[PDB]
């Protein structure tokens, strides 16, 4: 049976946007969990269903992965690099309502850091990336159908759909355009070849 019904987690962030609209354009059935409903465009595909709330907050993701086949979870802390536990606890709240509704499959982002050697982390990097590594295992140890999803740097080419996936981190480039990512996203809803792995998109624009 293929997925129809997603939660996207983080749609109104640089990837979330335009995954949604992506989304969509392509047939699903989409929820978000957004703080802020003015963040959703007006104009463009728009997701079927809207809850108002925050990720740190059980009932609000509960009632967002009610129903729903898959989960995709693209969220960040936007330009806050302070020390941080949102990303993992907002995971952490992901996966026990997962769990709760019966749930399987989520595809999250967190990034290539986790692939790469783990002293090129640039300092001010840092502390989101320990969140990312926390976000990372609090997924791999859930026991659910987990696609880890690690990014180098994201830009704004246009989507082509014809970037590279590797399993190591290494690859044609370390870019891969935010429409690119979402298209990656989205690609794992229809495949369990990367469920258990750690997966690298990147393309030379
Ligand atoms: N930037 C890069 O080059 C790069 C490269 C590799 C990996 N990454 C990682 O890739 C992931 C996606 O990055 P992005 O740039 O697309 O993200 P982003 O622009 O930071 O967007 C973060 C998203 O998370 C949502 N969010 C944050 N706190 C939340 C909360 N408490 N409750 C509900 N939602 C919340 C934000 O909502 P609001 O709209 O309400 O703020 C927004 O939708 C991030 O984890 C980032 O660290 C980034
Ligand atoms: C190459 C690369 C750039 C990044 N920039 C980033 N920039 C940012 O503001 N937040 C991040 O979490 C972030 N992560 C990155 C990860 C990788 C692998």
């Amino acid at each position: 049976m293929a997925v129809k019904k997603i939660a996207i987690f983080g749609a109104t962030g640089q990837t979330g946007l335009t995954t949604l609209a992506q989304a969509v354009q392509a047939g699903y059935e989409v929820t978000v969990l957004v703080r802020d409903s003015s963040r959703l465009p007006s104009e463009g595909p728009r997701p079927a269903h809207v809850v108002v709330g925050d990720v740190l907050q059980a009932a609000d993701v509960d009632k967002t992965v009610a129903g729903q086949d898959a989960v995709i979870v693209l969220l960040g802390t936007r330009n806050d690099l302070s020390p941080t536990t949102v990303m993992s606890e907002g995971a952490r709240n992901i996966v026990a309502a997962m769990k709760a509704h019966g749930v399987d499959k989520v595809v999250a982002c967190t990034s290539a850091f986790l692939l790469w050697d783990p002293t090129k982390v640039p300092p001010r990097l840092q502390a989101v990336t320990d969140d990312h590594i926390r976000m990372h295992k609090v997924l791999r140890e859930s026991g659910l159908k987990y696609v880890a999803v690690m990014p180098p740097h994201i830009g704004d080419q246009p989507l082509t759909g014809a970037y590279t996936v590797t399993l190591d981190g290494r690859g044609p480039s370390r870019v891969i355009s935010k429409h690119d990512l979402g298209h990656f996203m989205l690609r794992c809803l229809t495949t369990d070849e990367y469920d258990g792995h750690s997966t690298y998109p990147s393309h030379q624009y």
